[PDB]
């Protein structure tokens, strides 16, 4: 039995337990309740043994994945926030605790992989998987490596893995399909050949381990490693001067490290369960009590949003980014907005001039996007929200075009310089899918369709379509780049199968917008010469074309949603919510475009299966697509 009317915690003896002392002495001095945090061995182990019997701490802090074997067992209570509450959170955290549709943790802290780069060694580190091979040729010539980090655990090796498509198991309407697999696919083969030729090729070796690399990157020997925040304090007492960052595109695609959630549970056996969320709710997930924990060892990044974006000030993670890709859309974006991941607004803005750069004009439309949060409710067309606007063609010294409009109704919320004509810019991209899609629910067209193409068929900024050059692209991957990575040439691949500009422009007069107009291909239709009305839109124009493709009928219900999942996955890198919904610390960034570790004993036979894949990929034994094959069967029939 539990004793009434005191707080025992149980917490893992490398997290900042001290730290979560102080936040119960904290509860202590309010309440009276006197708070206990202790740090058993193995109390993941201890934990279900005890709490069976009806024993065990009130709370419980472990990673999310092993709470899914708990919740299952009924050792877990049902937790209780509202919604003010739940708010305060990463939406993408509430699932990791989401069991049987119940809610039966608290979101604490995340932790997955970064890249650790040597800023001494490496000032500007590789945004590529792709070009280390080329940075490691220049370090080992003055003597030392570009990258070394755990190759014997398939957790090291999946991100690489899972970046161009592979995964564990498919997540799908809130449950895993255990029969859906993704080891043996094309993007998980790919990423294996790409690792297992870095051995080939001298690049990394075969038999490096966690403690090996730890040693090589502590001592200066190597620019780079993978992993995460439990590595921090050794290499802060090494001295190597090092900064942490997003891990490195494969395929023009991130990074897919998997995601754990460090989560506080209460056991269902406990009769302080209300007390339990005063302390959980009101004193721990506050920015005093995360950064009372926080300072005693470092959290990584925290679900709770107010206090990710005070961890995300440490200069560690500061980037010095160069390229010029984000330029076509600092002068055109296009969003359906809507909250409890529901759309009910559009908004369209262009941006003008050859004055302004893409930093202003990023920061513009941040304030604009931040401003429509902030007075959401109110129904839209805020006179804070136009004033926004209004600054934007004054700081931008050029026109800018806007609009805002209710999706389902089509009522106009907000405008400015709704009928002038404007670039299209990139916005065209949204509606050429929309003509893909149109063509799919014909029959006309198959979305796994494969295309060729070749070096030559290459323009600037396709950063995707670029790394397929030898197996091709399928056209939802081509839609996929071109919205949401806005490669160029996935545009034109796209605009070939419909015909070309003329038949997207016929397409979109059809459903009746005469005023909207794509002549020209990338990347010359983003030459926006003044006055020039190729390639051009009105912000009410667009607007509403957009609207009927995502009401009404023109596309099929399946049609439909996939359209509104590649607007968004745009709209969160582009440049609107950037200010609003803000990056959090190098550790957030990559979580959030990870994969959240399965809490399904299914997971067991994952891990031997992909390790074995790894290790007779590496060595000999198996060739890639013959490993990968195997570890598949391993799993699933
Ligand atoms: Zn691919
Ligand atoms: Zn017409």
């Amino acid at each position: 039995k539990i004793e009434e009317g005191k707080l025992v915690i149980w917490i893992n003896g490398d997290k900042g337990y001290n730290g979560l002392a102080e936040v119960g002495k904290k509860f202590e001095k309010d309440t009276g309740i006197k708070v206990t945090v202790e740090h058993p061995d193995k109390l993941e182990e201890k934990f279900p043994q005890v709490a069976a019997t009806g024993d065990g701490p009130d709370i419980i802090f472990w990673a999310h994945d092993r709470f899914g074997g708990y919740a299952q067992s009924g050792l877990l209570a049902e937790i209780t926030p509202d919604k003010a509450f739940q708010d305060k959170l990463y939406p993408f955290t509430w699932d990791a605790v989401r069991y049987n549709g119940k809610l039966i943790a608290y979101p604490i802290a995340v932790e997955a992989l970064s890249l650790i780069y040597n800023k001494d060694l490496l000032p500007n580190p590789p945004k590529t998987w792709e070009e280390i091979p080329a940075l490691d040729k220049e370090l080992k010539a003055k003597g030392k490596s570009a990258l070394m980090f755990n190759l014997q655990e398939p957790y090291f090796t999946w991100p690489l893995i899972a970046a161009d498509g592979g995964y564990a198991f498919k997540y799908e309407n809130g449950k895993y399909d255990i029969k859906d697999v993704g080891v043996d696919n094309a993007g998980a083969k790919a990423g294996l050949t790409f690792l297992v030729d870095l051995i080939k090729n001298k690049h990394m070796n075969a038999d490096t381990d966690y403690s090996i690399a730890e040693a090589a990157f502590n001592k200066g020997e190597t620019a780079m490693t993978i992993n995460g925040p439990w590595a921090w304090s050794n290499i802060d007492t090494s001295k190597v001067n090092y900064g942490v960052t997003v891990l490195p595109t494969f395929k023009g695609q991130p990074s897919k490290p998997f995601v754990g959630v460090l989560s506080a549970g209460i056991n269902a056996a406990s009769p302080n369960k209300e007390l339990a969320k005063e302390f959980l709710e009101n004193y721990l997930l506050t920015d005093e009590g995360l950064e009372a924990v926080n300072k005693d060892k470092p959290l990584g990044a925290v679900a709770l949003k107010s206090y990710e974006e005070e961890l995300a000030k440490d200069p560690r993670w500061f980037i010095a980014d160069k390229s010029g890709a984000g330029e076509r859309g600092s002068r055109g974006i296009i969003a359906a907005l809507g909250p409890d991941g529901k759309p009910s607004r559009i908004v369209v803005i262009y941006t003008t001039g050859s004055q302004a750069t893409m930093d202003e004009r990023n920061r513009q439309i941040a304030e604009i996007g931040a401003s429509l949060i902030k007075h959401w409710g109110s129904g839209g067309g805020h006179p804070e929200t136009l004033v926004k606007v209004k600054d934007a063609e004054d700081q931008l010294g050029a026109r800018v075009g806007y609009i805002e409009l209710d999706l389902n109704s089509g009522k106009i919320l907000e405008s400015f310089r709704p009928e002038e004509r404007f670039p299209m810019m990139s916005t065209f991209k949204v509606l050429l899918c929309g003509a893909v899609l149109s063509r799919i629910d014909a029959g006309q067209e198959q979305l796994g369709r494969r295309i060729h193409y070749s070096q030559n068929d290459l323009v600037e900024y396709s950063p995707v379509t670029e790394k397929h050059l030898t197996d091709g692209m399928t056209v939802r991957e081509l839609c996929s780049a071109a919205i949401t990575m806005s490669d160029n040439t996935a545009a034109n691949l796209l605009l070939t199968t419909i015909g070309g500009p003329k038949e997207l422009t016929a397409f979109l007069h059809n459903m009746g917008d005469h005023v909207t107009r794509l002549d020209r291909w990338e990347p010359e239709l983003n030459e926006a010469i003044p006055n020039d009305e190729r390639d051009t839109t009105m912000p009410v124009a667009m607007a509403t074309t957009l609207r009927k493709l995502l009401t009404g009928e023109l596309l099929t219900l399946a049609s439909r949603q996939q359209l509104i999942d590649w607007m968004e996955a745009d709209k969160v890198a582009g440049p609107l919510l950037r200010s609003a919904l803000p990056a959090g610390s190098a550790t957030m960034e990559n979580a959030q475009k990870g994969e959240i570790m399965p809490n399904i004993p299914q997971m067991s036979a994952f891990w031997y299966a992909v390790r074995t894949a790894v290790i007779n990929a590496a060595s000999g034994r198996q060739t890639v697509d013959e490993a990968l094959k195997d570890a598949q069967t391993r799993i699933t029939k």
